[PDB]
This record gives C-alpha cells, sequence and structure tokens, in this order.
C-alpha cells in the first residue's frame, strides 16, 4: 500500500524546486543556480516508492536526473536505492544500491522511449529480502540479499537534478554543456508507504 506523499522538505536552493499543496506536481530545476534535492520529511522502513516522471527536453548531457532512497544523503555508510538517469543518454537508466556506503552495483537499462517524451512511472520497491524496480509497471530489476550486505536501515525518499560532469572525466554523465538550460524535471504523483518512522 502506497499513498501521496504530501509534504517534502528541501534540502538546498529552494528557488529551484516548485511544490504547492494544491499540485501533484514538484518541479526540480537547472541552470546556473546549481540544482536543487526534495525529499520527504519522514524515513521509512520498507514499502513501495513511486512517481510519474518527465525528464527535461533538450541536450541533457552532464546532468544527473533521479530519484531514489537514502538513509541520509551525504552520509559515507548510506544504505541507498537508486533511479539516475544519465544526461547524456536519455534513452536509458541506471539502477544501482548501496550498503553501509558500498555501492558498484550499477546496471544500464534500455528504456524503450526517451525519458523527456511525457511521463513514464517508476517505482521501487523495497523489502529486509528484495528490491524491485519497475518501469510502466514492468519489473526491470530485482535483487536479494543473498546472505551479503542488502539496504536495511530506515530510508527517505529523495530527488535530485545535479552537475554530474566531473564524475569519471565526464565519462558518467557526459560533459555539461547546458545549452538548453533552464532544464525542467518534472515529479508528478509521488506516493510513499505505514511505515513511516
Ligand atoms: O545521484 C543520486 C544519488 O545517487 C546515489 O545514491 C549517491 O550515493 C548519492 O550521493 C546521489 O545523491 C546526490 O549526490 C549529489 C552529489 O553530492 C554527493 O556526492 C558528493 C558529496 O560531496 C555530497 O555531499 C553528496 O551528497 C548531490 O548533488 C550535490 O548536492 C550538494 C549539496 O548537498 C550537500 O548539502 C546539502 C546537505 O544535505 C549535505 O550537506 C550535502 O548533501 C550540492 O552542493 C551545494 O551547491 C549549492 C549551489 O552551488 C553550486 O551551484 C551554483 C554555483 O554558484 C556554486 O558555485 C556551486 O557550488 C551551494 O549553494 C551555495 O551555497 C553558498 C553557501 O551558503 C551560497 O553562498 C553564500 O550566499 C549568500 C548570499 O546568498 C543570496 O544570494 C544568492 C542566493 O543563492 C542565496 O540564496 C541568497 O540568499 C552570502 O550571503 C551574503 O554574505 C555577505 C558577507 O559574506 C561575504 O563577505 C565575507 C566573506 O568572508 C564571504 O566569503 C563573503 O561571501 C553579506 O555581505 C555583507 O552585508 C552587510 C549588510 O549589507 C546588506 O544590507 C545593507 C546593504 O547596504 C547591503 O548591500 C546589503 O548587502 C554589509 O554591511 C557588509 O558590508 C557585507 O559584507 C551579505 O549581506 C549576505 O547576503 C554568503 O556569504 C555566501 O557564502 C551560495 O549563494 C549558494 O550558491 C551549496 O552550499 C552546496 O552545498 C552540489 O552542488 C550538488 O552537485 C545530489 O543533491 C544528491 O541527490
Amino acid at each position: 500500500e502506497a499513498q501521496p506523499l504530501k509534504f517534502i522538505a528541501v534540502d538546498y536552493c529552494p528557488e529551484s524546486c516548485t511544490h504547492s499543496p494544491e499540485s501533484s506536481t514538484i518541479t526540480l530545476t537547472f541552470d546556473h543556480r546549481g540544482g536543487s534535492r526534495w525529499r520527504s520529511t519522514t524515513r521509512f522502513q520498507y514499502g513501495t516508492f513511486s512517481s510519474l516522471i518527465q525528464c527535461p527536453k533538450g541536450n541533457t548531457s552532464g546532468l544527473n536526473f533521479n530519484i531514489y532512497l537514502s538513509s541520509l544523503e551525504g552520509d559515507k555508510s548510506q544504505d541507498a536505492i537508486d533511479f539516475e538517469f544519465l544526461g547524456k543518454d536519455k534513452r536509458i537508466v541506471q539502477t544501482n544500491y548501496y550498503t553501509a556506503g558500498t555501492g558498484n552495483r550499477e546496471a544500464i537499462h534500455d528504456l524503450g522511449f526517451d525519458c523527456s517524451d511525457g511521463f513514464h512511472e517508476y517505482v521501487i520497491k523495497w523489502g529486509p529480502d528484495l528490491i524491485q524496480w519497475l518501469i510502466d509497471g514492468k519489473v526491470i530489476r530485482s535483487v536479494r540479499a543473498d546472505g551479503e550486505g542488502f539496504p536495511q536501515k530506515p530510508m527517505f525518499l529523495y530527488a535530485s537534478v545535479w552537475d554530474a560532469s566531473y564524475i569519471d572525466e565526464g565519462r558518467w554523465t557526459g560533459p555539461y554543456v547546458g545549452c538548453d538550460a533552464p532544464y525542467i524535471c518534472l515529479y508528478k504523483n509521488v506516493n510513499v508507504p505505514g511505515t513511516a518512522v
């Protein structure tokens, strides 16, 4: 069971995030101001998380748009589970998860569409032994604890837009060209789990 996320917090640059109780839509803008990041106001202990997302039009090289769970953004030993769009290529999405700070579980999926063409539904189902990633109702990846480290700390829902062109000398998301700024990423109908802590 999930229900609409009624309140969010904005972690930095609140001028670059728009939201309103009358709107089911949240927007994140990247431009010279440097992007922003919103989150749920509580953590959650397992459950189903979802959003419709429409990514920005234009040449998004360099940028990272995302929606993810994390025990605390900026923590070096965080638990987390990610959808990340890599701006150089809007027909793919990257999934990954972190256990006590250790990641390196990247997988690249072909979307079958351009993520800026319209709204699509991105879902994370997170349980104590199982993580599923779904796009438009289809399971694209799933993983189990398998006797190894697994995300178990309570986690916030997060989403940001940022300039990741500095990562891996631009190999990860591309150089930031920035010719279609402002880049507006749309989130609509965000839902969250009864497991808030
Ligand atoms: O992807 C997804 C996921 O995945 C997975 O899971 C993984 O694992 C994860 O991680 C992920 O996630 C993601 O990630 C990413 C990355 O990251 C990561 O990794 C790495 C690490 O590192 C990290 O941590 C992690 O996280 C991300 O992305 C990112 O993010 C980040 C953030 O984060 C962080 O944070 C948050 C938290 O939570 C934590 O911590 C963490 O996390 C980010 O960062 C950020 O950024 C931003 C932006 O920026 C950028 O962009 C843009 C550009 O520009 C830049 O360069 C860059 O950097 C930032 O922001 C910033 O800040 C600063 C600080 O604060 C600021 O500055 C300031 O300003 C102010 C002003 O302001 C204004 O204007 C403008 C606007 O803006 C604002 O708002 C307004 O308000 C100023 O104030 C002033 O002051 C003055 C004084 O002072 C001066 O003097 C002295 C000296 O010393 C100084 O220096 C100077 O300044 C004053 O003056 C005075 O006055 C008085 C009075 O007067 C008055 O009255 C009267 C009349 O007559 C007059 O005229 C007036 O004036 C007088 O008397 C006297 O004379 C004078 O002097 C004034 O008043 C005032 O006003 C200040 O000062 C300054 O300082 C700025 O502005 C801004 O810009 C921030 O900080 C940062 O942090 C990054 O970037 C990204 O990339 C993501 O998110 C995730 O999700």
